[PDB]
């Protein structure tokens, strides 16, 4: 159970975005139904009044939290991967529009899942804004918590993989459109019961064995990381 508080751009806090430039749901409950429209941008998908201005090559940092800003972020039990996708705003997230910019699952060196390092990063993880067409976009940040992913929600609705999905409204201003956005995947639709990484037992399978759900990261993606860029406690 975790939500996005806001974003930073090039290490500068853009301020509380909840229901402002983040299409925030009313609480931190997970989405579990892979076929539901809630898979797109969570349970309250509507246009919010602001869109964060960025340029290609900028660092866009999502900041997550549990109950209050810069708290425990997400429960430590929620081991799992993190992804970020992009789609044009005009889609409203519908169709085959979502392009993957970032994926982190398990890091063998450090023996840590993406979620583990998200906590250590005070909720912060980033992508570099790609050289796509200037305009309005949705950035869909997705945490998958696997602590009940031994089961399938479709089979047992009290268990299953848990999705913490947040959509940020981002306006790309300066960009040469040298890497125009390719075809994407639909949400709901891309993840099914047979998809690698949706049904997995973290308690008996080695994490080195884990395969995150496709699609793969777009070759035009410019970078990303799970790491603190800024100190909220000084805000
Ligand atoms: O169900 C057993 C599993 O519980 C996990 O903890 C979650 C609780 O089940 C869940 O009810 C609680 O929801 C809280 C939420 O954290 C809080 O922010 C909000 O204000 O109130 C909700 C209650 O309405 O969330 C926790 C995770 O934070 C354990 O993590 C898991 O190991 C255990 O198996
Ligand atoms: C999952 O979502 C589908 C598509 O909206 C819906 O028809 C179905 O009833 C949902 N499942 C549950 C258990 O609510
Ligand atoms: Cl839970
Ligand atoms: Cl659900
Ligand atoms: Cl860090
Ligand atoms: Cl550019
Ligand atoms: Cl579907
Ligand atoms: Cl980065
Ligand atoms: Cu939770």
């Amino acid at each position: 159970h975790t939500l996005v508080w806001g974003v930073w751009v090039n290490g500068v806090d853009q301020g509380d975005g909840r229901n402002i430039y983040i299409r925030s749901p009313p609480n931190n409950n997970p989405v579990k139904n892979l076929t539901s429209p809630d898979m797109t941008c969570n349970v309250d998908n509507r246009v919010v009044p602001k869109s964060v201005p960025v340029n290609a090559g900028d660092t866009l940092t999502f900041e997550w939290y549990h109950n209050t800003r810069d708290d425990d972020i997400i429960a430590s039990s929620h081991h799992g991967p993190i992804a970020v996708y992009i789609a044009p705003a005009a889609s409203n997230g519908q169709g085959n529009v979502w392009v993957k910019l970032f994926e982190d699952a398990y890091n063998v060196t450090n023996s840590t899942w993406a979620v583990d390092r998200l906590i250590t990063a005070h909720g912060q993880h980033s992508v570099v804004v790609p050289h796509v067409a200037p305009g309005d976009y949705l950035f869909r940040a997705e945490i998958i918590a696997l602590h009940e992913a031994d089961s399938l929600y479709s089979q047992n609705p009290i268990r299953g993989a848990q999705f913490y999905i947040s959509c940020a409204q981002i306006t790309i201003n300066s960009s040469d459109d040298s890497t125009p956005l390719p075809a994407g995947v639909p949400f709901p639709g891309a993840y099914t019961d047979s998809t690698p990484g949706i049904q997995f037992n973290i308690y008996t399978t080695p994490a080195t064995s884990y395969v995150a759900p496709p699609p793969s990261v777009w070759s035009g993606a410019l970078g990303g990381s799970i790491a603190q860029v800024g100190d909220a406690s000084l805000e």
